[PDB]
């Protein structure tokens, strides 16, 4: 098993902006024994394929529930598969909360683009007002349930919490609590190999200056990189702090 | 004053399936004076821009409310106005009725792109029951209202009609129908906007235009082009439509 370390550019960055972008993250020394993903948005996802290097796999933030056709404004798994996107990124907090999504619609997508062979990187996570009422765990298990009642195998699938709560700063033993609760729910409710294998990352809001104490914690299998991916010498010390 | 026609491919194609259209539409001889566009999926938009005869524009199928940021799967006018887009397509009945954009919400959407120097394509239309209701008017006035409050300008806008009855299911509407909303649409932009806003803007049809039925529908005194989807797949076809309104 590899850790992961996933940057989601999210709606930022114009041809110029990626061009420097990519110069950095072509120059970054990489530590080998890292899976690195990086999630342009869609409009540059080409020009990232094309002179990115081939060792980072590309990902996108989001997909459409079913196959193409008439969903004006909406992008497929196959399409992403024909544009050679590895993994999209599904339920996604800002999805969920800004944009409405609900644990349904997120399934949806799940079983459909697995069943193009992407790659998923699947979010959750509690709001504030939800860990007040102590149902950080009711939460965080209604959306692992969501995702694993769709996926026909975890095998390409990787988890990723997002502590939404926080936006305080979540300590790295409360990052490594939920983990430690979301891998136990895979060995009762999947399986024990399913438990093992199964990157669950942090997608809290994790920089080159905070990634070091939250890398060492057990469950802690990498990082879902918020800003700090939009610049290379950040993002290449948080991929290097879990090799 | 040019006709419009735009060809909305919605969430179909392939780089290998794009080639072929691209190349029909390459292909085919295009009448001048008519302002034609094609809208990509977001992935294959600087293939088109690439590849495309630069007489046609290209447009987006959507956009996000404001400027970028922690908008996860979305894209900003901004980065449409960088990618070449001169035009998006806001309000389609599928983001309204199949994704349940509303009104307010979509006339954010129009004022940003505005504001990015981005073209707006205006989807507006009513639904079977409320035709049914004889509330077309009562909703496509709604539906203006909410865009004529947030536009800042109406420079680079056309106003698209969609009888959502007639998107993808194959019943166009008659020339006829069609016609007396279009002009009901010119009459609200002259009551309550402007009279120049009125006759400098284009109102196109949409909802299963097709290269046997866009003559007819072309012919009329208020419909300025269209807005095609299932033909603007197929190049000849799209071309033929392009060449109507001539």
């Amino acid at each position: 098993g590899k850790c992961f370390v996933g940057g989601n550019w999210k709606c930022n960055g114009t041809k110029e902006s990626i061009v420097r972008l990519i110069s950095d993250l072509n120059s970054s020394k990489l530590e080998p024994d890292v899976d690195v993903v990086v999630a342009p948005p869609f409009l540059y996802i080409e020009q990232v394929k094309s002179t990115l290097t081939d060792r980072i796999e590309i990902a996108a933030q989001n997909c459409w529930i079913g196959k193409g056709g008439a969903f004006t404004g909406e992008i497929s798994a196959e399409q992403l598969k024909d544009i050679g996107c590895k993994w999209v990124i599904l339920g996604h907090s800002e999805r969920r909360h800004v944009m409405g999504e609900n644990n349904e619609f997120i399934g949806k997508k799940a079983a459909y683009a697995s069943s193009q062979g992407v790659g998923i990187i699947a979010c959750i996570g509690e709001l504030l007002e939800e860990r007040e009422a102590r149902k950080t765990f009711d939460v965080c298990f209604q959306q692992l349930k969501a995702f694993a009642d769709a996926l026909p195998s975890w095998e390409n699938v990787v988890i990723a919490y997002e502590p939404v709560w926080a936006i305080k700063v979540a300590t790295p033993e409360q990052a490594q609590e939920v983990h430690a609760a979301i891998r136990d729910w895979l060995n009762k409710n999947v399986s024990s190999e399913v438990a093992s294998e199964t990157r669950i990352i942090y997608g809290g809001s994790v920089n080159g200056s905070n990634c070091s104490e939250l890398a060492k914690k057990e469950d802690i299998d990498g990082f879902l990189v918020g800003g700090a991916s939009l610049k290379g010498p950040d993002f290449a010390s948080i991929v290097n702090s879990v090799a």
